[PDB]
């Protein structure tokens, strides 16, 4: 038979079913994968056998020999389902079999193999690189409001603003800066004065500006065309990477 944990993992992903809720189903799955993994499996093996195995363990290429999942989960998201759950199935196996996933998220050499693989894995998940959509979004963001100024529209005046803050200034700065791919850099504008903000406050806001735009297409009394090329650069992927990259890096900070 296989492992305990993976036969809980079913039983719990079943009753949830029957209860209705399956909203922690999908990380259920996560998890399964993750506990299924060549990779996670090695990486929990060597923890556990070999003590003197010490540091960062992600900076060796154990995928050149082991398969990892496409999804990655944080261990903080993890906890938190288990506890959920915990909440939502009140019989006897349930609780017993979430108990023991409790546990086992608890142990130390399970928490460090977690990193490890988790820390390697996010290199070897990813689809193709993506391209600037446009090479100066900055200028782009500009033609916009020009073309919005004479309107009077106020959500034309709420998406001026927008695009005249530090932080989504800093946004199309960063994007043509990494477009040019032999400037060097760009992400570092995103951290400096009154840019830096909480990744989902920049979120938030550059969800808002695509909001506004279709919204002003929809209105159908201004010329579309910059509106609509606005919009797909702040959707884009290559956009959206050095959104997620942002996020990851302003959780690293450190201060002090």
């Amino acid at each position: 038979e296989k492992m305990q944990v993976l036969q809980v993992l079913d039983r719990l992903r079943g009753k949830l079913q029957e209860k209705g809720d399956t909203t922690q189903n999908e990380k259920l799955s996560a998890f399964y994968e993750t506990l299924k993994s060549p990779l996670f499996n090695q990486i929990l093996t060597l923890q556990q056998s070999i003590k003197q195995l010490k540091g960062q363990l992600s900076h060796i290429p154990l995928e050149v020999l082991f398969q990892g999942p496409v999804k990655i989960l944080e261990i903080e998201d993890l906890f938190s389902s288990l506890k959920h759950i915990q909440h939502t199935l009140v019989d006897s196996q349930s609780q017993e079999d979430i108990s023991l996933l409790l546990q086992l998220v608890q142990n130390k050499d399970f928490q460090n193999a977690f990193k490890i693989h988790n820390a390697i894995t996010v290199h070897m998940n990813k689809a193709s690189p993506p391209f600037p959509l446009i090479s100066n979004a900055q200028d782009l963001a500009q033609e916009v409001q020009t073309v919005l100024k004479p309107v009077h529209h106020k959500e034309g005046q709420e998406l001026t603003a927008l695009l005249n803050t530090p932080h989504i200034q800093a946004l199309l700065l960063a994007h043509d800066k990494v477009a040019e791919q032999e400037m060097g850099g760009g992400l570092e504008v995103l951290f400096q004065g009154p840019a830096l903000v909480e990744p989902l406050g920049l979120e938030r806001d550059v969800s808002r500006a695509v909001e506004l735009l279709e919204r002003l297409q929809r209105s159908g009394e201004l010329p579309p065309q910059k509106l609509q090329a606005l919009q797909r650069v702040l959707q884009s992927r290559f956009c959206s990477a050095i959104r997620e990259v942002y996020e990851q890096l302003y959780d690293t900070l450190d201060i002090t």
